[PDB]
């Protein structure tokens, strides 16, 4: 990872949190194209000091994906270790995460907008699958909205998938249970079951988020009830905008071996 000088990074407002992390907006002073100096807005992910035991998984999460370049994958700028802190520096967007965007703009987002964003997420996932790279935490909170729909130019919305954060293979059981239904049943049985098939299930859950205006599936269920949901082999309810209901259920197949390839997912989205 590129090491960003302490003097070149400034912390601004708190934006939220991730698993064992605090997230901030920041500013980075950098030499850019043609030697032009820029003050670039950045997203700062800071690992909690109390959870330093996860530093390897925290950085490995961003490192493996940073080795790849794709139009729908987040840009990583580097790391900063100012005051012994573990800080990930990534690109910043004013529009925030997809989950909050869906909720704030629920009355203005139609089926074509949802289909476009689903195709883009499926494109990123197909790229990762072709590279045999497991993501392991596909969800709308981990997706950034780069550009809003622009009807004046006919430009569609544009998204990028960010890194998965600390791996479910090292997280406490209680966190994984809270993550149902993004975490598939086989990973609840054993987190060592993390596989490319995991991402097909989580993509199904993320598509449900996209179709539900930022509602969180099973948010009314506590962890014990979330376990019962899997025990009784339930399926998520069809979203009110049900055009993608069949695809969500086909992805969220209790048999990991039967989950369709991302190439088949793209062809299904293209046939809508
Ligand atoms: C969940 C949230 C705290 C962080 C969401 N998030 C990001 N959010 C922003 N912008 C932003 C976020 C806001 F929360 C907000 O209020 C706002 F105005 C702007 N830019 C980039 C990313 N990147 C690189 C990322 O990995 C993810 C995790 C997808």
């Amino acid at each position: 990872f590129h090491k960003i000088r302490n003097e070149d990074l400034i912390f601004n407002e708190s934006l939220g949190q991730g698993t064992f992390t605090k997230i901030f907006k920041g500013v980075r002073r950098e030499v850019g194209d043609y030697g032009q100096l820029h003050e670039t807005e950045v997203l700062l992910k800071v690992l909690d000091k109390a959870h330093r035991n996860y530093s390897e998984s925290f950085f490995e999460a961003a490192s493996m994906m940073s080795k790849l370049s794709h139009k729908h994958l987040v840009l990583n700028y580097g790391v900063c270790f100012c005051g012994d802190e573990n800080i990930l520096v990534q690109e910043f967007v004013k529009f925030g995460s997809l989950d909050t965007y869906l909720k704030k703009n629920k009355n203005c987002i139609n089926i074509l907008w949802k289909l476009e964003v689903a195709k883009q997420l499926a494109a990123a996932m197909h790229f990762l699958e072709e590279n045999t790279l497991i993501h392991g935490n596909v969800c709308a909170k981990n997706i950034l909205l780069i550009r809003e729909e622009d009807r004046k130019t006919g430009n569609p919305p544009f998204i990028k998938l960010s890194d998965p954060g600390i791996s479910i293979t090292v997280l406490p059981k209680d966190i994984l249970q809270e993550r149902i239904p993004w975490v598939p049943p086989e990973c609840i049985e054993n987190p060592k079951n993390l596989n490319l098939a995991t991402d097909k299930w989580s993509f199904g859950t993320t598509l449900w988020e996209i179709c539900s205006g930022g509602d969180k599936p099973l948010s009314a269920l506590d962890s014990q009830r979330k376990l019962q949901f899997y025990e009784d082999r339930h399926q998520l309810p069809a979203p009110k905008a049900a055009e993608l209901a069949n695809l969500i259920n086909n992805c969220m197949d209790y048999e990991p071996d039967h989950r369709p390839s991302f190439r088949a997912i793209i062809r299904d989205l293209n046939s809508l």
